[PDB]
């Protein structure tokens, strides 16, 4: 996904879009957001 860095993250970031909220289950828990898209964490 994205390479797009987070805040407090460096890295990378997988962007996903104005969902405010990623799918937890596939993976994630740690997660930054910045409407009106987000990139979810870990990465």
């Amino acid at each position: 996904a994205a390479p797009c860095f987070c805040s407090g993250k460096p890295g990378r970031g997988d962007l996903w879009i104005l969902r405010g909220t990623c799918p937890g289950g596939y993976g994630y828990t740690s997660n930054c957001y910045k409407w009106p898209n987000i990139c979810c964490y870990p990465h």
